[PDB]
């Protein structure tokens, strides 16, 4: 209950909002259908208009009207937009030249630039360019201030979950906002846009920016408006607010619209229609801007002109049916759309196998527009897997399709044109990110970067700690002019011992065979410092990883590779060689094709065993550094290294194999010289982080030899390829992936075919940043390089998507 029977006289969009059964005067109330009764008629004023005209300047106060061009409107704070132009013959904003803002210029007892975020659901990266011409203002901010040509979202590219991670810095998985329709079994309670249980916070994990700000004494304006709100009539709002006194005004603001998604939705992305909708935006921005130097406010403000996600061309004709694919239909519930999430209609059905339903939908039409996974199969570069939300099954929908249950569900619910929620490295998901202000930087281009790293930012901006989240704080400091934060590098918790020959051959009881024995002083020295590590400045060449946890491990010289070999898990956590252009592959020579070696270096009790391998039927082994790239015959002996193995379904020694065979040295080509650091990952919990040896759940049949979950490798060269990798001067280059340690190839429908038309594909799929690959590894890489380390933690977050333009 509500008595809507007190009043909001002085009270219009109060700042700390009242609770029942007090009316309530806040910019959300209306969503509460809490409003006092006089909400409308004193805070949502529409008379006369936003503008001001010339027969309006120096008006006798009527305070009826929605804004004033009255001689004393200014130190009310409440005067139209335009008031200064028509009534005192300045400029508009964005008339004026482009002038860099060296320092604040704040009115006296502003203790800090504020902060204005704008931001707008499904204004799509390609808007800036397309549309400059009918968006004049957002071309200024864009052109003056800092921008990124894109700014990727977090997948699902939805409402909801991306608006939550600009706020928190947190995927997903974390902040617990995984879709814009969700059911917990926990609570058995469902989220939807319809009702009100989405106003309830048990949803809402981490911690928001207001929340972060409030706690540490900023004062925040509240970020939600109710639909019914005109842009107008908020965009003065957060101008009287900006008046408000020292010790009352908040710091940082937040203007939300529903545009151009809303119309995207009903005409495409680019449909005739969605000219106004960004003229529209653009003349709101214009308001702000222009309200902005009415108050003198214009080189004190920061502004982040930021979207949350992009938008696709979807029809009701691209839409496939489970109904063509499952028997049963009925006996599943699915959540629709850009995505789809299965799971068992009744909690009481052991007729539900969720394998049967995965292999139904597998590679089943020639030319089928989604792919199923269990959801720990999913790229982990989108981290989306980690919450009961989740559903255990998922479905990941190609561009400009729709996945349904049913036919009728899309025709009794064409209609509409545009949508969203596809895999976040797309090109149309991807949205937009300005800066303008004194702190950030002037007429300045950034790289693409993801939105879980803009809570580390605006917490710079705002002289705030950010709570615990997923951005890596000080990657985004070439944003900016000042208050750049700077880290120092994790601290090494492990070090490595360095062993020398320590076993003899018969000490080792492994059931390998090597034909090896057919073995000169004039480079037995040679070999020596091999071993002892004088080619290490080849192979290893931004240092070594550092071990961020408390383990055992050696590091293993070679001529061709550096390994870091754990004993707790029996192989290298990475392994690290370069390949320069020059490099021959060579094959596996017929008598060494079952080659395996003791390595004198590492004790028995320490070592894999190849009878394992031969009593599980399902597992095989691979090699890390790949015997195909050795630089001599007599090099290549150290390739079959028992401590250089590691365990590999034979269904993906196919992708490894010709990933060592053919796609190392075509990169070395293409890149002049590439450095590959490669290792095992292991994620059973599917939490993105390093399991410990206690949360292994696979074994090679009969040992302690545990299996990965995953495969990484990280391909550094320089940035400018005209220098070689191993002798680059300046900036960096990377690309990297996390391949799935699976034993079929069912990912990928094209695997009967030869690994020319398929392996490539399926690790552009899987491509991963090196931070991605930190979290699953306890590593911190390049730890010895001549560049900054802010420089460093960019290329770090940096990912190679393999989109066109
Ligand atoms: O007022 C805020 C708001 C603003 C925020 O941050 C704005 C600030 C950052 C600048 C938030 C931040 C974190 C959490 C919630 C937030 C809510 N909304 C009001 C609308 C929108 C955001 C929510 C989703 N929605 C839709 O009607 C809708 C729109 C497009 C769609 N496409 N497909 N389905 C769709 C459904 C109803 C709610
Ligand atoms: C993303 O950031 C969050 C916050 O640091 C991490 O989540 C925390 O993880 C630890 C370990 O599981 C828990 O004790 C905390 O309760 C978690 N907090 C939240 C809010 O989830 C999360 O692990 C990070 N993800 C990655 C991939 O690094
Ligand atoms: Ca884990
Ligand atoms: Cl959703
Ligand atoms: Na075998
Ligand atoms: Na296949
Ligand atoms: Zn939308």
């Amino acid at each position: 209950w509500t008595a809507t029977s007190g009043s909001c006289k002085g009270r219009c969009f109060e700042l700390q909002e009242v609770g029942p059964p007090d009316c309530r005067c806040d910019n959300l109330c209306k969503s509460y259908s809490s409003c006092c009764h006089d909400f409308d008629e004193l805070c949502l004023k529409t008379a006369r208009g936003w503008e001001c005209t010339k027969d309006r300047c120096g008006e006798v106060r009527n305070e009826e009207n929605a804004c004033h061009c009255s001689e004393d409107c200014l130190s009310r704070g409440d005067c139209c937009t335009n008031y200064q132009v028509v009534c005192k013959g300045e400029s508009h904003w964005v008339d004026d030249d482009c002038e860099e803002i060296k320092v604040p210029e704040c009115p006296a007892g502003f203790v800090r630039p504020p902060l204005i975020i704008f931001s707008v659901d499904g204004f799509r990266a390609s808007y800036m360019k397309k549309g400059s011409k009918v968006m004049p203002n957002i071309e200024k901010l864009r052109s003056c201030g800092t921008h990124a040509p894109y700014m990727r979202p977090v997948y699902p590219t939805k409402t909801f979950p991306n608006l939550y991670t600009l706020a928190t810095g947190l995927y997903p998985e974390s902040h617990g906002i995984v879709g814009n329709s969700m059911y917990d079994p926990v609570f058995d309670a469902s989220f939807h846009l319809r009702g009100r249980e989405k106003f309830n916070h048990r949803w809402w994990g981490g911690q928001p920016l207001w929340i972060t700000a409030t706690k540490q004494g900023v004062r925040a304006g509240t970020f939600f408006w109710s639909v019914s709100i005109p842009h107008e009539r908020r965009i003065l709002t957060i101008l009287q607010w900006l008046s408000l006194p020292d010790n009352e005004r908040p710091s940082v603001y937040a203007f939300y619209s529903e545009q151009p998604d809303f119309s995207g939705h009903k005409y495409g992305p680019f449909g005739p229609e969605m000219t106004n909708p960004l003229r529209e935006i653009d003349k709101t921005v214009g308001q702000l801007m222009d309200g902005l130097k009415q108050l003198r406010l214009h080189r004190c403000v920061n502004v982040i002109f930021v979207g949350d996600h992009g938008m696709e061309d979807v029809t009701c004709d691209r839409t496939e049916f489970l109904s063509n694919y499952l028997t049963n239909v009925d006996d599943i519930t699915l959540v629709p759309g850009t995505l789809g999430r299965i799971r068992a209609k009744s909690i009481n059905n052991s007729k539900y196998d969720p394998k049967t339903i995965i292999a139904a939908l597998t590679c089943k039409k020639p030319d089928q527009h989604f792919k199923p996974y269990m959801k720990q199969h999913l790229p982990k570069r989108l981290h989306y897997a980690n919450n009961r939300r989740i559903e255990d099954i998922h479905l990941l929908v190609d561009r400009r399709w729709h996945v349904a249950r049913k036919p009728l569900d899309v025709y009794k619910k064409c209609f509409f044109q545009g949508d969203h929620g596809f895999d976040n490295k797309v090109n149309s998901m991807q949205t937009v990110f300005v800066g303008y202000g004194p702190t950030f930087k002037y007429r300045t281009k950034v790289p693409p970067f993801e939105n879980i790293e803009l809570y580390n930012v605006m917490c710079d901006l705002l002289g705030l700690k950010p709570a615990p989240n997923n951005g890596t704080h000080g990657s985004l400091n070439h944003l900016l002019r000042t208050n750049t934060f700077r880290p120092t590098m994790p601290d090494e918790v492990s070090r490595p011992n360095y062993p020398g020959i320590m076993y003899l051959q018969s000490e080792f009881d492994l059931g390998c065979t090597c034909d090896d024995k057919v073995e000169n002083k004039l480079e037995e020295l040679n070999k020596r410092l091999h071993t002892k590590g004088s080619t290490k400045e080849r192979h290893l060449l931004y240092g070594r990883p550092a071990v961020l946890y408390r383990t055992s491990y050696d590091i293993l010289y070679h001529t061709d590779f550096e390994s870091g070999y754990s004993e707790i898990f029996l192989m290298p956590l990475w392994t690290s060689y370069t390949i320069s252009k020059q490099a021959e592959v060579s094959s596996i020579p017929e008598h060494l094709t079952n080659c395996v070696r003791p390595d004198v270096r590492v004790s028995p009790g320490f070592s894999q065993n190849c009878l394992a391998y031969k009593n599980d039927k399902q597992m095989s082994y691979g090699f890390l550094f790949p015997p195909y790239l050795s630089s001599s015959p007599e090099a290549k002996y150290d390739a079959f290294l028992v401590t250089n193995m590691v365990p590999m379904y034979p269904a993906f020694k196919r992708v490894w194999a010709y990933f060592q065979r053919v796609l190392v040295k075509k990169y070395a080509s293409e890149r002049n010289g590439v450095n590959v650091i490669s290792g095992p990952i292991f994620d059973y919990n599917y939490d993105g982080l390093r399991d410990t040896e206690d949360e292994i759940k696979q074994y090679v049949e009969g040992s302690s030899i545990p299996v990965p979950t995953h495969y990484y490798s990280i391909i550094t060269s320089c940035l400018d390829f005209t220098q070689p990798a191993d002798k680059c001067d300046g900036p960096l280059s990377v690309s990297s992936f996390i391949l799935p340690h699976r034993p079929d190839n069912d990912e990928s429908c094209n695997s009967s075919e030869d690994e020319s038309k398929w392996v490539e594909e399926l690790m552009k799929m899987h491509t991963a940043r090196v931070r991605d690959i930190e979290h699953l590894t306890g590593l911190d890489f390049y730890r010895k390089t001549s560049r900054s380390y802010s420089e460093i933690l960019t290329l770090k977050t940096y990912l190679h998507t393999y989109e066109s333009e």
